[PDB]
Formats: structure tokens, sequence, C-alpha cells
């Protein structure tokens, strides 16, 4: 087991979690605006007790334990996190409002309980949407990094860097169109912060409601849908040529995503017209097309509030919800090759009981996926519906009302962030108790769902 | 494909079907009250409906017709049964609710769309009873009589009456029990083919409200219980005397079975208790134990209304309804092997994680599950989850509120089928379209999804 070896890893990562408090604390002398004296004083108190584990260990014994680190990385950093928002009376909150805000924020979840978060330090906003951008490094560096101490393939350091161009680049050339398209150059950096990291987090507390620009609005369409896919999949860009064209049209996952995203805003939009739900048919267009590719691939943001929307949009969207994102990538929900993959098993078992005698085969590519991994596919599923309707109930027995913990455990399962049901989205004054449970459920949201569970099973120890 | 033979079986049906009008048109003429005419009109469209059936064929050509013929005898019958509920001007009822009462009514779903049926033709009453009793054979008989056209080894006659004793000196032993806590004949009897059925159906419009003696509570509970439970496994009361005993807890379906009733029971009770929901500490036991019984095991009995019950309450015996019956009786949820199977797989699935070089075996009774029937039960879980969320879907888009379309989906799929969510129950008044979408809901619910998923599948034919 050796913990004694993972502690150093965890502190480390407390001494390398400081060296980010110094970044929103150059916001808090530069920005005339507030009270960043927490950020300094969490760069402190972080830096020691993180060197406080690192020291006294110094030892590189390098399964039971990748999965530990993983679940410690979030835990830990999540849970250090909620510092700034204790120690400042700038939005002075609660411990368990300051842990949520914390915890969705570095989950990329991106539901917050500060309401009038518009007039805040400019600081405690910039924190607010870096959060979101360093979880939303972890978020594909452990789409390689646990090959190490885990297993992908047991169901190259090269891509660390390699990835975080990928993401840089993406960040800084997303900031530009934005203040291109006219927000202050502050609004722009952090909400290219928010935007690439699929988290949903603003600095207005309407969110993308700023500028009704369709500028901005497709702006952010289109960095989701970078995005929202498969950095691994992007990586065939650093890698010399630029070369992209092919290689996305090759692989069926992403193919499958955008028909997913093609026919859902196609049936969105095409309701809007027909219900007659926006004066103008361009508004119709710009308003379905931003909402079906921010809410499905898990980003958050929110340009309507669903006013004129028959509840079988807000109702399908946060359904197809459970569907976003190329795996690998910043989204997070039961990613879009299990139910590609879903559905291919499924259309085989529906196949079977016709001919029996018949041998059929899942093919994806190419070569046919394993018996092995199939089972996994349908436990995965099978396992997200029992943690949903767990959640549900934990939820509806915190006191919440039904279908507000319906919409809770569905925003927070995925890590969306609205309420989306029937406009009951506002976290804010929810339960005490729900607040916990539904970090909890972006916890589960964040893992996998898997890599918790089996933390508690006595099979894991020892 | 041979239709031509199909026909034959399907008139034969309706005929069949025809001699089976004259038993609650013997109640048209003995008991004085109200209008029996229909049933002897609809004893003979049916007749020479059927007749003109059969005769034009005769051919015994003895899979896709097993399964083809398993959903003609409910479509079809189904369909023909919802012919007294138009005829009759003494509940006059619209064509669309005629079909919802007559479907709910033969697929033991038990949800009617009668309000005010008290006062009533003691009939048009009878007969919903009967149907009710006719399907819960049909149910049963078809966890033997599908064997010959079907497989459920694919994935004798000699037990065809054998089932029909067990059914029929259960009704008959139920009905003497239910005037022996004292109610009318007709009511003692008209509820045995009810409870036994596991239906739903009642004469009172409030269902076990009449008498909250807890006789009659405590009956219905142990005759639902018993009927609740795989009559194959009951078979071994025919056969040889009385050496039941062992057979039952020998079997782990039943073992389990047993475990899930228990739990249930003790938490809902225990929670009536703790948020002082009753007067006294009896009436809590009371109200506990007939309404987990009844609301899980695919009853639908109600002896309450939910007023003091605590939320989490009826949510919990909500979704406890979607595993409900020992597989082949007359329930009809996920049935408890299914859920039971289900666990057992996502275990392994999550040890598989702790060490995956090593060899993990399902078991149930002794030997261990093929790996063709674990990829079967998986596929069945998520197709059932696909269903639901669909018809949920085709509901909220009829025109139905959100939570109202989730309980009533969540109430036809498995067939309980009272509202139970927050108390939206009534479908009398529901959208038109949303019967006709409960109606598909509950033809799934009865075929166990997959029988009629195929259908549609172009693969089917041919
Ligand atoms: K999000
Ligand atoms: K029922």
């Amino acid at each position: 087991m050796q913990f004694r070896s993972i502690i150093r890893i965890v502190g480390l990562l407390l001494a390398l979690f400081s060296v980010t408090m110094l970044a929103p604390a150059l916001v808090a002398l530069l920005y005339r605006d507030g009270a960043g004296v927490p950020f300094v004083t969490t760069f402190f108190v972080l830096l020691f007790c993180g060197a406080m584990c690192w020291f006294p260990n110094r030892r590189h014994k390098h399964s039971r334990d990748g999965f530990l680190i993983v679940v410690l990385f979030w835990t830990v950093l999540g849970s250090a996190g909620s510092l700034p928002f204790l120690i400042a009376d700038n939005p002075n909150i609660s411990v368990t409002d300051a842990f949520f805000e914390s915890f969705s924020a570095l989950t990329t979840t991106g539901a917050t309980v500060i309401v009038g978060l518009d007039e805040l330090p400019k600081a405690i906003l910039f924190y607010r949407q870096f959060l979101q951008w360093f979880g939303g490094m972890g978020i594909i560096v452990l789409a390689v990094a646990i090959l190490p101490v885990l297993g992908i393939g047991g169901m190259i350091a090269e891509t660390a860097k390699a990835l975080w161009y990928i993401y840089l680049s993406l960040t800084i050339a997303c900031a530009v169109a934005f203040w291109l398209a006219g927000m202050t150059p502050f609004d722009a950096i952090s909400h290219s912060f928010s935007t690439i990291a699929i988290g949903g987090f603003s600095t207005h507390d309407a969110s993308m409601g700023y500028f009704d620009s369709y500028a901005i609005n497709l702006i952010t369409v289109v960095f989701l849908l970078i995005s929202a896919c498969n950095f691994t999949l992007h990586f065939a860009a650093f890698a010399s040529g630029g070369v992209h064209p092919k290689y996305y049209w090759k692989d069926p996952e992403f193919r499958a995503f955008i028909f997913i995203q093609v026919l859902l805003f196609l049936v969105c939009f095409l309701l809007l017209l027909k219900h007659h739900s926006y004066t103008s048919p361009y508004d119709a267009f710009d308003q379905a097309l931003f909402q079906t590719v921010s809410i499905s691939t898990t980003a958050g943001f929110t340009t309507t509030g669903f006013a004129d929307w028959p509840l079988f949009l807000p109702v399908l969207l946060l359904f197809s919800s459970f569907i976003g994102g190329c795996a690998g990538s910043t989204g997070g929900g039961m990613k879009v090759i299990r139910i590609l993959l879903l559905t291919l098993q499924g259309a085989r078992e529906l196949k079977r009981l016709v001919h029996p005698r018949a041998v059929y085969t899942i093919k994806v590519g190419g070569s046919a996926l394993p018996q092995r991994v199939v089972d996994a596919v349908w436990g995965f599923f099978s396992a997200y519906a029992l943690v949903f309707v767990v959640c549900m109930l934990g939820l509806i027995a915190t006191g919440m009302d039904e279908l507000s913990a319906f919409s809770a455990v569905a925003a927070t399962l995925n890590n969306l962030g609205p309420g989306l049901g029937e406009v009951a989205l506002h976290f804010g004054d929810v339960n005490d108790k729900a607040k916990w449970v539904l970090i909890v459920s972006m916890l589960f949201g964040r893992l996998e769902i898997f890599t918790l569970l089996i933390l508690l099973t006595p099979t894991f120890w020892r």
C-alpha cells in the first residue's frame, strides 16, 4: 500500500497549489479593488502544510495507490481550495458554502452558491475562474498521467507538456477573440478560463447574458466544440504538420459527437420555431445553437432562461447532458464513446434475440471490442444509474423537493451547473446537507463513478 | 414467416375471449343492477370476428412467430377487451379512455381513468376485475407456454392445467378470506381477482380504503406476497404433498425477495415512526407493512394517500417499484432475479478493477452464469432505462408536466399504477395522446421491453 510515498505527492501538490495563489493575488494589487489578503495567507498555510508533508518523506516507491492518488488530488485540492472563500470577508459566506464553491469550481462542475458576484473583488472573481482552469488541467493530464500509476489499458510524460500547449494556445487564442468581440480584458481572460475547461463559471451573475452579441455566443460555441473534444485527438496538431483534416473524421467517436450535436441542435431550433418561442427566427437560431452546445457538452453557460421554451426542450437538454465530450476531454458525462458503445452493444443484444445461434461482434473502427470492456461499459452505465437515484434520494431526504433534487443530481453528476429542470436552478439557499451531498455527487461525477466506489469495497484493502 | 397460421391462433383467441363475456353478463342478470346489453353484444362481435379468422385458415404450421404471437395476444386482446367499455353508456367514456381502461386492465397495470366507479353496474365492475384475473393468467402461463413457440432457455403442457390449479385455489382461497373479514361476496371475489393477479383494480374508488381493518390490509399483504412469488416455485405444491418448506429458502431468488421486502418495510415503518406521521405506533405498522408490499410487488393497492408521509417514502417506494416479483409471477418490474444478478455483475466489475488478472465468476445457486445471459441482463437494464426516458419525453411533449410524466412512466412501465410521486396521481383527465403513450408504456412493461423492441428492428424481417 505504502501511503508513506503517496503523502509525498500530496504535500508536493499542496506546494504546487500554493504557487497558484500568487496568481489571483497578482490581481489583488493590479486591479485596485477589494481584498487579496486571504490569497497571500493561503499561499503560506498551503506551502507550509504541503512542505510539512513532502519533507518528512522523500521516498519514490514508484494499482491500489493510483486510485487513492486520483481521489486525493481532488479531495485534498478541492478542500484546500475552499480557504480563500473562508478568510475573505468580501463575499463572506458559510464554511459549507465555501466548500461547495471550491469543489464546484475545481471539478469544473460550475454551480455557484454565491449570489451577487457581479459586485465583488476582481480577485475573488479571478480565483473563481482560475480554479476552473486549473482543474481543467487535471481532467486532461489525468487522461495521460494515470497510465504510470493506474490503467486505462489495464482494463510518455512527453505529452504532459505537449498537452499544456494545446490548452494554453486555446485559452489565449480564445481570450483574444472574446476581447475582440469586446469584453473587458479581465472578463475575456476569465471567460476563456471557463470556456476552455468547459466549466460554466462566469463573472456576470447571468453568465453569458452580458452582451447578447451573437459574436460572443457563437464564439463560445466554437471554442466549446473545440474544447469538448479529446485532447489526444487534438494532439494531431503539435505533432508536426497541421495535418489535422483527416484525423478527426477518422475516429468514429468524434464523428458521433458531431452527429449528436447536429441532431440535438436541429430538433431544438425547429421546435423553437414551430412554437414561436422567439420573435425573430434568427434569435431562435442563436439561442438554440448556443443552448444545445453549451448544455449537452457539460458546459453550463446560459444565454436564456427558457422563458418561451417548451418544457420538452430543457428536459431533453438536461437528458442529453448525460452525453457530453469526446472521451478524455474537459467534459464529463458518461462520455460519448460510452453511449456509442452502449447503443452498439444493445443493438447486438436485439439482434441475438432473432438469430441466437449466430456470432455477432462489436465493431468500432476496424478492430472488434473485447468482451471485457463491453462488460465494463454496461457495468458503468448501471453504476451510474445507481449513484444518480441514490443521491436523488439523498437530496429528497436532505429536505429538498422531488424535481429539484432530480435536477440537482442530474446537474452535479454530469457536472453541469444549471438547475435546468423547471426553473429551479439556484443553489445558494438550498439545504446545507444538500450542499454536502451535491459535493459528493460532483466528486462521483468527476471520478467516473468507479474509481471512488471501489474505495469502499473490502476488496480494495489490502 | 407464415402469418397464415398465426391468424388461426388469433381468431381462436378472439373466440376464447368471447366465451368470457358471458361471465360478467351473468352478473348483469344476477345482480339486478345496471346494463349488460354490451357484454352480450361483445360476446357476439368477438365470436364472429374470431371465427371469421379461425375458419378461413385451419393450418397448424407449428421464433419470430413466437414473438409476433406474444405481441398479438396482448395487442389484440387488449383492444378487443375495450368493447364493453364502449357500447355501455353507464360509465359513458371516450374511446381512448376505453382503450386505456382495457389495456390497463388486461396488463394487470391497474390504473383507472374512470372516477366514481363506486356507483356503477355490478357487471361493468366485475368485467373490470375479471379482465385483470384473465390477464393474470396470461402473465404466468406465458412463463410456460412460450417455450414451444419461443425461447426462455433459447437465451410441458403438463403444467398448463397444473398452474391454473395453483391460481384457482388461490383466488378462491382468498375470496373466502376476504369475505371472512367481511366484504360483500361480490367485493370479496372481485378483490381476490385483483389481489392474486397483482393488478390493483378495485370496486371502491379508494381501493383498500373501505374498512381500515388491519384484517383485510394484512390479508391483502399475505396473499400479495404469495401471488407475487414464482408459480413454478409454487409448483412444488401439487407435486407430492406439502413438502413446500425447503424449496423456498433454497432458491436464492426468493431468498432475496424476502430480504428486499423486509428491509423496505423496516425503513418505511421506522421513518413513519420517527416523523410522528401516525397517531398510534400501530397504524404506522399497518400502513407501512401494507404500502411497501403493495407498491413494491407491483400490486398498486393503496390504503393511504401519503398525507403525513415524509416525501422520501413515496419516492423510495416508487423506485422500489422497479423490482417487484419473483421471476415468472404476476408482478412485472425488472423482476427480482434481474436486480440480484445486476448487483452481482456490478460487484464483479468492481472486483476486476482491483485485481484485473483474476478470474471472477457470477454465482447464483451453484453453477455460474454464462457470459451470454449476463450480457442479456445488462442489455435489458439499459433498454429499460432507454424506454423509460423515451416515454417520459413523449409525455412531457404530449403536454404533461415534468414530475407527472415521470411518475406516469414509472407507474406504467412497471404496471403499478398509482401516481405516487407528489400527489398528482389521477389519469382520468390527463392529455388524450398521453393516454395512448401510457398504453404503449404498459405494453412495453408487460412484454419485458425486448420482445416488442425487436419487432421494429429491420433484422426481424425476414
Ligand atoms: K460544467
Ligand atoms: K398492478
